[PDB]
């Protein structure tokens, strides 16, 4: 422990969260007793068992873009820092989380060419205030096909599964086997697909806005490291030139984030690991220099105590994942040894910035004066179809990084206010990799054997 803060505590909290987002028929590892059976007819519109997985941000719906977006980056936590995992003792339950949700893509996988990738309608599951387990209304499932395809959602969750198959060889050959072999059916599915017009069930909160060339390379890198065959490094290096520009121009864009839409920049960090070519260097320098020091005299916006600010929904999720690939890039030999520094000392101020920096904790049940009201149904709790009702959360959603705060470094925590003040999948997801490497780094020891526990 010679940190401002114990991120032992925050990396098993941060992990922890996944918990409280699952769906479907709960195993005998969940540790809390507050969540119970949910959504156990997903699927049975379609005749399949689509239950499990995780319900996306304050909602019930599952949308598999940010849902696999979120195993990819979990994956890749433990791909790159397993030993500080091993540590803190918190291996096995992003390993569990790791499982579960990936367990679920199979799920959605019941033929080569069919991949269902969402349940439940946005509209009808977001006009009920109310937790999982008593949820009445419809619960559709979607799927795409070779004729109605979705080739950004498939290769994405060819990625966390093909990133899955890496990180739980270990613990369960079997189950990796089955994840790569569906990864790599996905994979071609995409592949011959090359099109989103069956994606269409997540329109108006997870659309495709970049396309599926990021998502091409990416998971043709998840499926070069499980397998080394070597066209997977072909393609990945190949998609390259048709990753998202800066409008009007050929510059790949530098100036946004890795995220749950855009997956090129954490693409680019591995190809520059793997091959140690400078197109690829110059790409992920390009951006990380941005959220820093600056790129062509240009750098992001930053908050008076701090924070580099991308956009008003979800700061807090981009600065951390920007966090995360700080770190993994400057734990590379191959990066330049003064930008080593700046991205290292970049990373650890955006993951001191969540946890606490500026005066308040921006997670969920840890720290200072931590959100309490957070836009999440089930932790709330309501018999009354109200988000007034009760006053208080009934649960303490442990974990949850929440959206963030204003360009001023102001908050609210406001039940209502679902631009700074929810949570999600996606949000956790990087968070969860740039604690690792803070823990490693500074220690804090996780609350022994803690259980959310009521
Ligand atoms: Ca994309």
């Amino acid at each position: 422990a010679s940190g401002s803060f114990n991120y032992g505590e925050a990396l098993q909290k941060a992990i922890m969260f996944y918990e409280f987002q699952m769906s479907g028929k709960l195993p005998n590892w969940v540790r809390n007793n507050w969540r119970g059976d949910s959504a156990l007819k997903d699927g049975q519109d379609n005749g399949l068992d689509l239950t499990g997985g995780w319900f996306d941000a304050g909602d019930h719906v599952k949308f598999n873009l940010p849902m696999s977006y979120t195993g990819t980056m979990l994956s890749w936590a433990v791909y790159e820092y397993k030993d500080a995992f091993v540590k803190s003792g918190q291996l096995e339950h992003i390993l569990n989380q790791i499982e579960w949700v990936n367990d679920y893509f199979v799920k959605c996988h019941p033929s080569k060419y069919v991949y269902y990738y969402q349940v439940g309608d946005g509209s009808k599951d977001h006009a009920w205030w109310g937790p999982a387990e008593v949820m009445q209304m419809e619960r559709p499932s979607f799927k795409v096909t070779q004729s109605s395809p979705g080739s950004t959602v498939v290769a994405e969750t060819a990625a966390s599964l093909a990133a899955a198959s890496i990180v739980l060889k270990d613990r369960n050959p079997t189950k990796a086997a089955t994840y790569l072999q569906h990864a790599k059916e996905l994979y071609e599915f995409a592949e011959v697909t090359k099109s989103d017009a069956g994606y269409t069930a997540a329109n108006g909160y997870y659309n495709s806005w970049s396309g599926f060339y990021d998502e091409l390379s990416w998971a043709a890198v998840w499926l070069y490291l499980a397998t080394n065959d070597s066209t997977y490094l072909t393609k990945a290096e190949s998609y390259v030139q048709n990753w998202p520009k800066i409008s009007g121009s050929n510059t790949i864009d530098y100036k946004w984030a890795h995220c749950w839409d855009d997956v090129h920049n954490g693409a680019a960090l591995l190809l520059a690991k793997i091959t140690g070519k400078d197109i690829y260097k110059q790409i992920i320098e390009s951006h990380l220099d941005y959220w820093t020091t600056g790129y062509n005299g240009e750098r992001i916006k930053y908050t008076p105590k701090g924070l580099a600010w991308l956009d008003q929904w979800g700061s807090l999720r981009y600065a951390t994942t920007t966090a995360f690939l700080a770190f993994v890039y400057s734990d590379w030999v191959g990066c330049p040894s003064t930008k080593k520094e700046i991205y290292r000392k970049f990373g650890e101020s955006q993951i001191d910035y969540a946890l606490g920096s500026a005066g308040r904790s921006f997670v969920v049940g840890f720290g200072t004066n931590p959100p309490k009201r957070p836009h999440h149904r089930t932790a709330h709790s309501s018999w009354a179809d109200s988000q007034s009702i009760p006053s208080y959360h009934r649960h303490t959603l442990y974990g949850a990084l929440v959206g963030g705060p204003g360009s001023d470094d102001s908050y609210t925590d406001d039940i209502s206010n679902y631009v700074n003040n929810e949570v999600a999948c996606d949000y956790n997801a990087g968070f969860v990799g740039a604690l690792a490497k803070m823990y490693q780094l500074y220690g804090g020891n996780p609350i022994p054997d803690f259980k959310a526990i009521e």
